[PDB]
């Protein structure tokens, strides 16, 4: 909808139907006039701010408005009309070169499981060095459990999580604190219940399907409309909730023939508006990431799981799934370096060569980490890095990513040592989905508990159980970052032996030992920060003996 004077239009695209009336429940059935392309339409003066509404098919059921900007009573209900006050500043005052990032899922990170939350934890972040959070799918999808990838109204803000009203007031107090928001959306497919799109028109392709559900029509018959339903929703988010940029699911599975790639109109309405993208991506591929000119899309950063999974995979031991193409040092400093670990050479897990070299692209069009939802959360007993490695290990594993020339991403609760596990949960009500779900998730990823039981949702909310040594640990680890100008900055020399590594920037250098280790440090410099009490104030030129563990110098 679009409220207009006092009056407010409904349109609503439906090719496939002959007829379409709008039922505004306390009010009328109305007839809806329809144009060539498949377009429905009723300019009506006596609705207002918050009545409730449905459409009604040729087929007489009702279905809630695809289009809707809330779902009170969640994916089967009635659709309501909000308030659409476009206020939004010109410019984001985040510099992504100053990017710090913080994962949140609105649903586990505080008790309250809302957005009035993590309003509550604003200070806390702040105070943390964090320059910005980053939020699950907030698209409303079914039940209140729920990461947000099986969203199915892109509109819609989630109802449970407090709705509209809650977003907007999250992205004001961030704002007024200082910190930025990034929404994480899902344009690649959409969740198995509650989406009625398909009765409606051709917007899910034929082509391909991807793992979670059937993909969006880009590049075939009646396309343009499905284009416009997506880059609409990118204008939406920014200029309904002021929103500081995204982080796109799932690119890969974004497939797109056309003369000029939705990915590439996708980054040109957020940079309209002078916000940021960054892109989930598993192609190794610079094009998502190059300027226009080089052939790219323009998106601003890219995940890179290369530099992850270097890191686990060395200090877990572990091979299993994909942790098979990594194992070695090698690939830590082969990630630190040339940023992709597979960069077109042959990978054992995909069975194919894989990834192209990224250039002299600088850092900050890459973000990096050691937990996030998927790399926690898709583990059969969601274990934590936490559980896999020692204490040293872990603070090594901080210090690896966080003083990297990458914009790093902190998964909530990893900064002050939360232990507890993150589990994958849902809440469909469809009893075939809850077939599905579990046995699903017990066969691919070897998860015993139930992600439609309420206790896997509970046990999975942070403890907020303060590890003080931790905390302290990466509150200086982000300042020293900050201050040492190590941010985009790729101009690094890395030296290894078996157990240990150097890392030397230009306003610093890293000990990375892994093992009791005699080592040959080539430069002079003060100690910034260390895991133990074993490394000196000042050192100099010489070879050492050190135990494990990590020292930062000036
Ligand atoms: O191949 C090497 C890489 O492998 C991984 O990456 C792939 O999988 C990731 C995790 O699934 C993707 O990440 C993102 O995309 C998905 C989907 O949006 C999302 O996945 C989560 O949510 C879905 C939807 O609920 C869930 O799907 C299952 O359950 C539903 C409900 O029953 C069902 O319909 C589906 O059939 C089930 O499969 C997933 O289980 C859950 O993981 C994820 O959260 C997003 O971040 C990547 O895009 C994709 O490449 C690995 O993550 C990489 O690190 C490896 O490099």
């Amino acid at each position: 909808y679009k409220i207009d004077g006092n009056e407010v239009i409904f349109t609503l695209w439906a090719p496939y139907q002959k007829s379409v009336k709008l039922k505004v429940l306390e009010k009328g059935l109305y007839e809806m006039e329809r144009d060539e392309k498949g377009y429905f339409t009723i300019t009506l003066n006596n609705v207002k701010v918050r009545d409730r509404y449905k459409y009604v098919l040729d087929d007489a059921s009702e279905i809630p408005d695809p289009a809707s900007r809330y779902q009170p009573e969640g994916v089967h209900g009635p659709s309501q009309i909000i308030q659409e006050s476009k206020e939004f500043n010109n410019e984001t005052f985040l510099k992504k070169e100053d990017l710090i990032i913080y994962e949140i899922h609105v649903g586990t990170f505080t008790p309250e499981g809302t957005f009035e939350g993590v309003i509550r934890k604003l200070d806390y972040l702040k105070d943390l060095g964090i320059t910005a959070i980053e939020i699950m799918p907030i698209a409303q999808f079914p039940g209140k459990r729920d990461w947000g990838y099986d969203g199915v109204y892109l509109y819609a803000v989630q109802n449970s999580y407090g709705g509209p009203e809650g977003f907007r007031k999250l992205v004001d107090e961030a704002h007024k604190k200082g910190l930025g928001v990034i929404l994480d959306v899902v344009y690649n497919h959409v969740g198995p219940e509650g989406n009625y799109m398909v009765k409606l028109g051709p917007y899910f392709s034929q082509k391909y399907k991807t793992p979670w559900g059937l993909t969006f029509n880009f590049d075939d018959a009646e396309s343009d409309e499905v284009r416009k339903f997506i880059l609409e929703n990118v204008e939406y988010w920014i200029k309904e909730y002021n929103v500081d940029g995204f982080r796109l699911d799932a690119v890969h599975a974004i497939i797109d023939t056309s003369p000029k790639h939705i990915l590439e109109e996708i980054a040109d309405v957020v940079h309209k508006y002078n916000r940021i993208v960054i892109a989930q991506s598993d192609l190794n591929d610079p094009r998502v990431v190059n300027p226009k000119e080089k052939c790219g899309y323009n998106i601003d950063a890219q995940w890179v799981d290369d530099f992850h999974h270097s890191i686990h995979a060395y200090l877990t031991g572990e091979r299993q799934g994909y942790y098979t193409d990594f194992g070695n040092l090698d690939d830590i400093v082969k990630s630190y370096k040339d940023v992709f670990v597979y960069d077109g050479k042959y990978s054992n897990f995909r069975r194919k060569t894989h990834g192209e070299p990224v250039g002299e692209l600088d850092g900050c069009n890459f973000v990096v980490y050691i937990q996030n939802h998927d790399q926690v959360g898709n583990r059969g007993k969601g274990e934590r890095i936490i559980k896999l490695v020692d204490r040293e290990s872990y603070k090594i594993a901080a210090a690896l990513y966080l003083l990297s020339p990458y914009i790093p991403m902190i998964f909530m609760g990893e900064e002050y040592g939360e232990e507890n596990p993150f589990y994958f949960f849902s809440d469909f009500s469809d009893s075939k989905l809850i077939q599905g779900v579990r046995e699903g998730r017990k066969k691919e990823n070897g998860q015993d508990t139930d992600p439609q039981d309420e206790s896997t949702f509970n046990a999975s909310k942070l403890s907020w159980k303060i590890d003080e040594e931790i905390f302290s640990f990466y509150k200086i680890l982000i300042k020293m970052r900050k201050e040492l100008s190590i941010a985009c900055d790729r101009r690094v020399n890395v030296v290894n032996g078996e157990n240990w590594l150097i890392i030397k920037g230009r306003e610093y250098f890293s000990l990375y030992v892994f093992s009791k280790s005699s080592i040959e440090v080539k430069y002079s410099g003060t100690l910034l920060l260390s895991s133990n009490n074993s490394f000196p104030q000042h050192i100099e030129e010489g070879k050492y003996e050190f135990d494990k563990g990590f020292a930062l110098y000036k």
